[PDB]
């Protein structure tokens, strides 16, 4: 695969908002993010749409697009950070200058609706994205949570490349919709024991693809999803679905082999997960989707919309040991050096 | 393709919940839908799920496909509907009896979710299926608009194969958000003057693919999926949906290449589209993810969640003639 440069203290980071404009509409949490960033030692460049507005967006398809490209063309950003989601990434994926892309890698990283991003380019260019922090989102959260995400962001992408790295376990986590966009927060979230789980036995070892499951319907299909192939390690999250959406989604999946396909499922841990009154939980819905079609599941990776949030490269290997209840990168996924 | 038998008055009609359980959740409107059909000379067959619950779903994965191939072996069945949509059909899909229905076609017709299966059907089938009525949400509908719905199903339905048929446009229309399963009506619907545009000139004349967009997204890229070829009419329609949703949906065809192969792109009435204060419209939006291809757009078709409901039937030729400003379906599509 295409590598990155790596990431360093002092680095300069780019921020683009492919989507929703947040920078104006959760400008609170964003200087928080920002402030968060900066005190940490990183110099941050803002892209061209920050404090704009579009009703439900930043801008035009073409606005966004430019946005993005502009910070591939700069010569001195060695990581281009989404400012949040939303729906409106996936318009860009015509208008991204890939050649650029290829000619100058650098991470780029995000989640969510920004998915459609990181996997077009991937299917693109060949590049390792990054599914982890955007600025607002993962950033802009109040301490305890956010100091455990950027502990994961500046470990994967800082340290050396050598060697497996296997990814430690958030000892609590939070879905909870509150301390949103004020100075303070009204209340501590309930933090949650971590109930990940990993159904099944062994250790799997594949590429990882993957990243937001809902997102990926606006892409599939196209030259911009990238193909899964026999022995990858799917990756999927979702945020505030009903349990109708989830059955829908993963037969979708089911409809396209995909789980004639992959050898092992994460699933990312579900923000706010509405079971219509069922008690059920996704994985159980996967069950009877997959009709005893017998795939390992990681079931509660802490890399979604819940805090905290651990940055995986998507496109290189993992290895899942289902034994050992662990979960390691094993594939190089940035450059040992600048 | 595949052509069920015409519909005569008297026939039984069958009718199965693919997804939400709407014969107990909307019950009172379930029974003025068939009471309605009754009423016409219809008998009703009544799928083993009707009155079960699921919480979000009438029944799990295996036993809504059992429903609706049950009614597929029904020998007195003529017509298969849609009780209501949902979210949830495409789950069925691996699990219907395509060859049943090969064997003994009949006209299934419904709409929204009930797209995976109209579609998927199409897929496997080549048979002609309908973007129409489903029994709870457009026959459990207050006249008058229910009489204009009926009266195109009834027509398309029943009609001699014989010369084009062209549509009459409902006069009037509506979107409103009440009167759904309460006993008495608050009062009317507000009715609107319809709206209906033809973007274009000249006639186009392709055949017809599509429904509910949304719901496509649940089939897209499998074998389910009808592959769309040069010359196709676009359908599609969505309901209640975010100009934000819009916006992907539409870009996500785009991506699909979509846009390089249709003639004409139908756009069903959207209903209680959130515009997000833009006052943007969904042409607006495709006008602008087109950038510049152009594609004429029949803006506002009466077949969608709005009321009243048109019935057409998909995977057949229609002709939108835009400068005398009328759509018709210019291939057989009942045997
Ligand atoms: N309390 C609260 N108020 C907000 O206005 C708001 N806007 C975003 N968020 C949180 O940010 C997170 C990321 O927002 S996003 O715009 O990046 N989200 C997305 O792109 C996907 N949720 C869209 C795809 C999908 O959900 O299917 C969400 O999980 C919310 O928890 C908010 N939370
Ligand atoms: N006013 C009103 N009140 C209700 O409680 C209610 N419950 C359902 N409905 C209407 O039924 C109609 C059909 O619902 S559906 O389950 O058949 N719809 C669908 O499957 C699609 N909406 C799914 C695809 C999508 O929307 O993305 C919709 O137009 C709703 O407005 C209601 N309308």
């Amino acid at each position: 695969p295409l590598l990155a440069a790596p990431l360093a203290v002092g680095d300069t980071i780019g921020f683009f908002s492919s989507s929703a404009p947040a920078t104006v509409t959760a400008k609170n949490r964003f200087f928080r993010g920002v402030e968060f960033l900066q005190r940490k030692g990183f110099k941050l460049v803002s892209g061209k749409l920050t404090g704009k507005t579009d009703f439900y967006r930043s801008g035009t398809i073409k606005e966004r697009a430019q946005e993005f490209n502009e910070l591939v063309y700069n010569p001195d950003i060695t990581c281009i950070m989404s400012t949040i989601g939303g729906d409106n990434s996936n318009s860009l994926l015509p208008f991204l200058d890939y050649d650029a892309i290829i000619a100058n890698p650098k991470i780029i990283i995000g989640y969510a609706d920004t998915t459609a991003l990181l996997a077009g380019i991937y299917a693109k260019t060949g590049l390792i994205t990054f599914y982890g922090p955007a600025l607002i989102p993962s950033f802009g959260e109040h301490p305890p949570l956010v100091d455990i995400t950027y502990e994961s962001f500046i470990k994967i992408l800082t340290r050396k490349q050598s060697g497996i790295y296997t990814y430690t376990l958030p000892e609590k986590w939070s879905d909870e919709s509150i301390n949103w966009n004020e100075n303070k927060i009204l209340r501590p979230k309930k933090l949650y024991k971590n109930n990940c789980a990993f159904y099944g036995s062994g250790k799997v070892e594949g590429r990882v693809i993957g990243g937001n499951l809902n997102t990926l319907t606006g892409i599939w299909g196209s030259e911009w999803m990238p193909e899964i192939r026999n022995g990858d390690i799917l990756f999927i999250e979702d945020s505030r679905k009903s349990i109708a959406t989830v059955e829908r989604l993963f037969s979708m999946l089911k409809l396209n082999r995909v789980f004639d396909k992959v050898s092992a499922i994460i699933l990312g841990k579900h923000e706010l997960f509405d079971c219509a009154g069922s008690k059920r939980r996704p994985y159980e819905v996967l069950t009877e989707v997959l009709d005893g079609k017998q795939i390992p599941v990681l079931d509660g990776f802490d890399c979604s919309h819940t805090h905290p949030m651990l940055t995986l490269p998507l496109g290189v290997k993992l290895a899942i040991d289902f034994d050992n209840k662990n979960i390691s990168i094993t594939e190089q996924y940035l450059s040992t050096e600048k």
